């Protein structure tokens, strides 16, 4: 098929090792310069704030409204000088802010939650604020459209109000009535260092398809990539039509 053509041509200039998957709740279709890398497991890095959000209301230790303010001590970058709610944070990619979160849900329960709904390899040491960032918690980008796509569908073992509160925390855009829903991710503490833009596509009829961009990056790559590629890609598939 020439559409499948047309999605391999992005990859030209793509000197990245990459792959993007997709899941419409029956079928996964792999494409990229890397095919493997979609059964492949790397550090969820930002990706993980959705699962993070989600424990966190489901188990009370946050609500969606509730600010989380900023002390006055600068952080890594400006963009973060700033008081935050989850769904703000989750856009701004406030790690600080979901660090917090984590710490409010604490080791045991952390570790009980993701062995509950199935995350990755649901391991994460010691550090309860570190385990995305530098492991050992790893995800395939396989698991990781899955989520999302259950996400979307309201069927992760999550209250329906917590699902769809953190659902809208990953709310991009609409064209037409056709809404993208992503989440981005660099993990830039491990080599090789890895590079994702996860999230869904929910049609106007109800239809849903789930993504996930998975790439290796390095120190001096363009941060916009990610996102630019995945709506190119969208684009080419006819899932998510430029307007």
């Amino acid at each position: 098929s020439i559409i499948d053509q047309n999605v391999q041509a992005l990859f030209n200039e793509i000197s990245a090792d990459a792959v993007f998957v997709t899941y419409d709740g029956q079928n996964i279709k792999k494409y990229g310069t890397h095919l493997d890398r979609a059964k492949t497991a790397y550090i969820p890095a930002s990706t993980f704030k959705i699962a993070n959000a989600l424990i966190g209301l489901e188990n009370h230790k946050a609500t969606s409204t509730e600010i989380f303010k900023w002390d006055g001590k600068p952080r890594f970058f400006k963009a973060w000088d700033k008081d935050f709610t989850l769904g703000e944070a989750m856009q701004a990619s406030t790690v600080p802010v979901y660090q917090e979160l984590a710490r409010r849900i604490g080791p045991s329960l952390m570790q009980s939650e993701l062995q509950r709904i199935g995350y990755g390899n649901m391991q994460i040491g010691t550090e309860v604020d570190q385990f995305w960032l530098k492991g050992p918690l790893t995800i395939t980008p396989i698991q990781e459209v899955k989520f999302v796509y259950d996400l979307a569908q309201g069927q992760l073992p999550f209250k329906p109000e917590v699902q769809q509160q953190v659902k809208e925390m990953l709310y991009v855009e609409r064209r037409g009535e056709n809404r993208l829903y992503a989440k981005s991710g660099w993990g830039m503490a491990v080599d090789p260092q890895v590079g994702w833009y996860v999230g869904f596509v929910e049609k106007a009829d109800g239809q849903v398809v789930a993504f996930a961009l998975n790439m290796q990056m390095k120190a001096g790559d363009d941060i916009a990539l990610r996102k630019q590629l995945s709506l190119d890609v969208l684009d080419k598939l006819g899932v998510f039509h430029y307007l």
